[PDB]
């Protein structure tokens, strides 16, 4: 034994499992927002001789020795992460340890909040992110509302836009010490300016949680929240199309000075994290040196025209749009007026190889099965799909409904509707030549990444 | 732009600095206990399309579709892990999700306890982890302090061993909800058995966190946690030889009336705490957990245990003492207060050769801010194929290197005048030039796991 195997041979049980996961994605239409395709130059750093080092601290100031290396990836890191969103080093620092932008988050508030102090974020139905403070009626959800106090903010069912209004009315009784702005399941650009001038108010650091929009902020397609956020948290995955990791970005220097800085790093580590995962430090540093060039510009704006073209797309076959639109690289299609429902719709996309999601409508429940469908165009985008790829797309999408409408006229419950899926030889078979029609067009396409992995 | 372009070509800058390390790895000696050196097999996973996939929740209880296969994966790394410490399906579950070793010391923590709940574990100078709990006497420091109450039992000072009396007595007092067994810097087994009694006068949590042991207590070449303790956490890498990751077994099944851990634990990491799983590192975990159940490993663990006996017993003949006086386990806690000096100024003279090892803080330590030792590891060389005659030929390295820091400790005031005298003096430069040069060309002609070039 040398450890220098490979794995088809050593662990072929595992090789097989690879191999049917690229084909699964080689053969999908993957329309889930958060999903992306990462290069193979990013995945060759993140499966790299890095994951063997232990590194604790930061660049030049470490615990244990042999870091020489180490240190300059991770300040190459820092570099490549401020040249991408154009930040200057003298007003805006940057940690790149997090493992993830759940434990961004997280860092963020143990760094500026003590325990139980006051958070307000995009309630989880409305379209923010369970980190931004989710507890139901009956308990604790997330470890954000555990250890901290939220209360969420709310979307305007009328518009479904965010109610800035509302926000403002209900800070000022709250108080909250952090307010975050940032979403997971919302079509438009969110007013920074606004939640700026709430958070001055009421005397809150404003946290801009840009995962979902990260590259498009980096090729400069929609507005940045750096113009107005204190602090700014993010992926690495999504957008930027990188390993999954995190990223806390900071303002340093004069506002009487910030001190976010030895509080965030002190945050990540010692307080949460152990060693850096210097292989996706690695990993994100391709990524982020991707994010920076013409081509990454291309992409985003890309992205945003097929978004809209699968709007307009969807528009023209009769269906509603939450927030009649998009300004960013989703929508939210509103499946009520149709007759039929998320649950429904996933299922039956899902069984054609369409992968989406369902999604809440403004003004149901937490509780009542979602009338809605979230569409996201990154990840077929980075495999060069164009807008008539997408119009295409969402043929597929509306033969996938119409199918779902035939058998929910059929079934009485929701678990009736997913068996009669694979038991009806009838419904089984139009499901069957479907998937044969989307796997025929998507395998056309290209694939970031390795060839067989 | 298909993103299929190589490393190599696309960002040559960074494929440089892959090299540089991978050069780095290879030419040194890696003394630090927590290294080691993970298979090509497993690195081809982890930097895998796996790396793609959103699938939050868990095997069949998924929110988004399209995770058929992740969920075998997951699945199959749950099982591997289940068989690489022989647990019983019936009695044992394992979470595979946390992201490394302290997310799932504070997911154990965020499922059991309430928040500023009581937490008793090592203290962090007498061996044990940060996410034990730390505090100083000037602020909290691990976020296992700030979100809850920690209170730190001690060595004795005498035995370098683990007072578990004055821990069975401060327990009756403190009344921790969760007592930790777990160690970074202790050369000896940890009675669990004795832990598991203050645990049941007590009414606490017994919680084994394994992460330095791991891959000795799968090979069985010392005794398992899993007889006594109802949790077990554990980094994946380290002895485990996997991509960084973490594990989280419980217990299940009837207690005396059911075990409610589970339900917890699972509900903790997500959606509490994480994200989206990192299924690249899942599947990592999994083959070099395969690589764990087989009879080479068990023989990697017994090389690795007999490396450290001879480290051990080769310092103890060259007149250096040792905390505890042995190892029964993968390291050696080196007192270099005997010989006259101390792990800060050892440390940065091995690193100047390429020799990496830790500073230490010793029981006989009687200044508190440089410590007074060297924690020295076998699991990383004896991956390279090190046996007992390499591992007294290091130490030889090392005599030599602690050696030119008792020379330099005689000519030196302060511990910054010390590492200046290092780079600066051209006698001493060229003494640690030449025997950086020895170690370098001893440690090349050893094999490597991973990938030739990164
Ligand atoms: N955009 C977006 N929106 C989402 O909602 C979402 C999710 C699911 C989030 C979520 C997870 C658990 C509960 C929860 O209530 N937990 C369980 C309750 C247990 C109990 O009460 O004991 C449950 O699922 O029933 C509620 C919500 C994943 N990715 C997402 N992306
Ligand atoms: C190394 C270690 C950890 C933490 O591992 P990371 O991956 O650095 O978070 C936790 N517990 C013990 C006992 C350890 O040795
Ligand atoms: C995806 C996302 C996160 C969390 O990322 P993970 O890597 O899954 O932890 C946090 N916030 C927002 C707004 C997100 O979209
Ligand atoms: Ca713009």
């Amino acid at each position: 034994w040398t450890g220098q195997e490979s794995l088809s041979d050593s662990d072929p049980e595992m090789w097989e499992l690879l191999q049917r996961e690229k084909d699964r994605q080689c053969r999908g239409l993957e329309l889930i927002a958060s999903e992306n395709f990462c290069s193979r130059a990013a995945l060759e750093a993140l499966g790299s001789c890095l994951n063997n080092k232990y590194s604790e601290g930061y660049p030049g100031k470490r615990y244990y020795g042999g870091a020489e290396v180490v240190d300059e990836i991770e300040l190459l890191c820092q570099r490549r992460a401020l040249e991408a969103f154009d930040l200057d080093p003298a007003q805006w620092g940057v940690n790149v340890q997090p493992y993830s932008g759940s434990p961004a988050n997280l860092a963020v508030y143990t760094a500026l909040l003590q325990p139980h102090d006051r958070i307000m974020g995009l309630d989880l139905p409305d379209g923010g992110h369970l980190t931004h403070g989710y507890m139901s009626d009956v308990k604790r959800i997330s470890a954000t509302s555990i250890f901290f106090e939220s209360m969420p903010y709310k979307l305007n069912p009328k518009t479904g836009l965010i109610d800035y209004n509302q926000l403002a009315l209900t800070a000022r009784l709250f108080r909250p010490r952090l307010i975050i702005a940032g979403t997971s399941a919302y079509a438009r650009l969110i007013d920074y300016a606004r939640m700026r001038e709430v958070c001055d108010e009421v005397k809150a650091h404003l946290l801009a949680d840009m995962a979902h929009i990260s590259g498009l902020v980096a090729a400069k397609v929609i507005p940045s929240p750096f113009k107005h956020a204190d602090i700014v948290t993010t992926t690495t995955h999504k957008t930027l199309r990188g390993a999954r990791s995190g990223l806390i970005f900071y303002r340093k220097g004069v506002k009487i000075p910030y001190t976010f800085e030895d509080r965030i790093n002190f945050a990540v580590f010692p307080s949460l994290q152990g060693g850096p995962h210097n292989h996706a430090i690695a990993a994100v540093a391709v990524a982020l040196k991707q994010a920076c060039t013409p081509m990454f510009r291309e992409y985003s704006l890309q992205v945003l025209k097929n978004a809209r073209a699968m709007a307009d797309a969807l528009l023209e076959r009769g269906y509603s749009l939450v927030s009649g639109g998009t300004d960013n690289h989703l929508v939210l299609v509103d499946l009520r007026p149709k007759g039929l429902d998320g649950a429904r719709a996933e299922r039956v996309l899902e069984l054609v190889s369409i992968t989406a999601n369902k999604n809440t409508c403004p003004g149901d429940r937490s509780a009542i099965t979602p009338g809605g469908l979230r569409l996201g165009a990154p990840a077929l985008t980075s495999r060069q799909f164009r807008e008539d790829d997408f119009r295409r797309v969402v043929d597929f999408i509306d033969e996938g409904v119409n199918i779902g409408l035939e058998v929910k006229s059929k079934t009485a419950k929701l678990q009736d509707f997913k068996s009669f899926l694979l038991k009806d030889s009838e419904t089984s078979q139009r499901l069957a030549n479907l998937r044969q029609r989307v796997e025929q067009f998507a395998r056309a396409f290209p694939m970031p990444g390795f060839d067989e992995h």
